[PDB]
C-alpha cells in the first residue's frame, strides 16, 4: 500500500536474546553480567524483560565482529565505530554487533562492554541520540564503573516515552 509502514517500538514487553559467540578477551561469564547488567539498566525503568536464549532465533541477537561482517555496515579496526543496534523489529531488528577489533574489558582498560552495551540496548529498544553531554545515549564513550552506575535522567525520560514507567 501507500507509504512505508514504520516501527518506533517493540510491541512486546518481554524480549528475548541470544548471544551468538564471544569476545577472546573477557570470560564468558564476564561478558554474560556486562549484557545482563546493560539489559537491567533499561528494564529497572520501564515494564521490559529479558531472558536469554542459548540457542536460535531471539528478538536480539549479540554477536562479535570485524570489519564486513554480514550486514554491509562494516567496522574499522580499533578505534572509530566501537559497535552498532538496528532498532525495534523482526529478523534483524534489535540486533546488536561489537567490534571484535576493540578491546573490551569488564574494567577501564579498554572498551567497558557494559556501558557500551548498555547504549547499544538503547538503540535496540528504539532510543535515538542525546543531546545531553551526561546522558548515555551520548555518542561519547566515558568511562564510568558499575557500582557508581545510574541511568541519568534523560535516557529515563527517552526510554520512558516509548515504554512508559516501570514499577513504581
Ligand atoms: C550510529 C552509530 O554511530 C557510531 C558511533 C558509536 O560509538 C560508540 C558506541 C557506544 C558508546 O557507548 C557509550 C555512550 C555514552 C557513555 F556515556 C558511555 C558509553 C560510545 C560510542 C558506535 O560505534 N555505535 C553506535 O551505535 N553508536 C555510537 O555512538
Ligand atoms: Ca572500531
Ligand atoms: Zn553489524
Ligand atoms: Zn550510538
Amino acid at each position: 500500500y501507500n507509504v512505508f509502514p514504520r516501527t518506533l517500538k517493540w510491541s512486546k514487553m518481554n524480549l528475548t536474546y541470544r548471544i551468538v559467540n564471544y569476545t577472546p578477551d573477557m570470560t564468558h561469564s564476564e561478558v554474560e553480567k556486562a549484557f545482563k547488567k546493560a539489559f537491567k539498566v533499561w528494564s529497572d525503568v520501564t515494564p521490559l524483560n529479558f531472558t536469554r536464549l542459548h540457542d536460535g532465533i531471539a528478538d536480539i541477537m549479540i554477536s562479535f565482529g570485524i570489519k564486513e561482517h554480514g550486514d554491509f555496515y562494516p567496522f574499522d579496526g580499533p578505534s572509530g565505530l566501537l559497535a552498532h543496534a538496528f532498532p525495534p523489529g523482526p529478523n534483524y531488528g534489535g540486533d546488536a554487533h561489537f567490534d571484535d577489533d576493540e578491546t573490551w574489558t569488564s574494567s577501564s582498560k579498554g572498551y567497558n562492554l557494559f556501558l557500551v552495551a548498555a547504549h547499544e540496548f538503547g538503540h535496540s529498544l528504539g532510543l535515538d541520540h542525546s543531546k545531553d553531554p551526561g546522558a548515555l545515549m551520548f555518542p561519547i564513550y566515558t568511562y564510568t564503573g558499575k557500582s557508581h552506575f545510574m541511568l541519568p535522567d534523560d535516557d529515563v525520560q527517552g526510554i520512558q516515552s516509548l515504554y512508559g514507567p516501570g514499577d513504581e
